[PDB]
């Protein structure tokens, strides 16, 4: 589940595309979190 916030990590790719990785459902999106907005 949460980790109680930060649950969204960022990773970015060498071109410099950042996709936030959510451990709650092992999403990858280029969205941004409301928990990181």
């Amino acid at each position: 589940g949460a980790t109680a916030v930060s649950e969204w990590t960022e990773y970015k790719t060498a071109d410099g595309k950042t996709y936030y990785y959510n451990n709650r459902t092992w999403e990858s999106t280029w969205e941004k979190p409301q928990e990181l907005k």
